[PDB]
Parts: C-alpha cells; sequence; structure tokens
C-alpha cells in the first residue's frame, strides 16, 4: 500500500484533504506539505501537526501562545506525534514518522496551529 500523501495549504486557510488513512503495513509514513498561495508565513503560515483527537485543542491553544518564533507549537510538546515546519507561500516541507507511534482504534487529527487556522484546517488520520 502507499505510505505517502501530498497536502497543500492555501491562502483561504484550507487543507485540500480532511481525511488521511495510514495503511497498517506501512512502517513509515510521509507527508509532503506545500503552500501554493501568495501569502507569507507570518500572515498565512501552515503546518501539518498530528495528535490524538483529545489532545488537539491543547496543542493548538498552547501553540498559539508560543508565537511565530516557535512555529506556533509549544516547546517540547509530547502530545505532538509528528509535524512539519510552519511554511509560507511557495515553500515545501516533508516529514516522515514511524507508523508504530500510532495505534489501532485511536483517533488522530491533523491540523495547522497558526492562530485561527484550526477551525478550518483540520482532518482525521486513522490507522487502517
Ligand atoms: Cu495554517
Amino acid at each position: 500500500a502507499e505510505c505517502s500523501v501530498d497536502i497543500q495549504g492555501n491562502d483561504q486557510m484550507q487543507f485540500n484533504t480532511n481525511a488521511i488513512t495510514v495503511d497498517k503495513s506501512c512502517k513509515q509514513f510521509t507527508i509532503n506539505l506545500s503552500h501554493p498561495g501568495n501569502l507569507p508565513k507570518n500572515v498565512m503560515g501552515h503546518n501539518f501537526v498530528l495528535s490524538t483527537a483529545a489532545d488537539m485543542q491543547g496543542v493548538v491553544t498552547d501553540g498559539m501562545a508560543s508565537g511565530l518564533d516557535k512555529d506556533y507549537l509549544k516547546p517540547d510538546d509530547s502530545r505532538v506525534i509528528a509535524h512539519t515546519k510552519l511554511i509560507g507561500s511557495g515553500e515545501k516541507d516533508s516529514i516522515t514518522f514511524d507508523v508504530s507511534k500510532l495505534k489501532e482504534g485511536e483517533q488522530y487529527m491533523f491540523f495547522c496551529t497558526f492562530p485561527g487556522h484550526s477551525a478550518l484546517m483540520k482532518g482525521t488520520l486513522t490507522l487502517k
């Protein structure tokens, strides 16, 4: 099965998917994030951040509080399973994480932690 997904974040605070399934036969899983919009990171930064559904709002809230200098994630946040950099117009960043960090049954969310983006920029991820 495939163990990679391409995802874009744009100038209208939208991700171009809101559902990812990770095949259980994948040992690693890669996210390729890009930003085909015009706006820079300090205005319309997007990251791909992954947590349990339960942990999402805390990571977002503490992330807002951490500020731009920290890519809007709180330092040493163990709730974050994986994440990309926060990127701006025309940038790219990819990450690969260990699929064994995930667990069958559990619900995961991906989302952007730039202030106010997570209402519109979020989706589910599920080991299947
Ligand atoms: Cu964003």
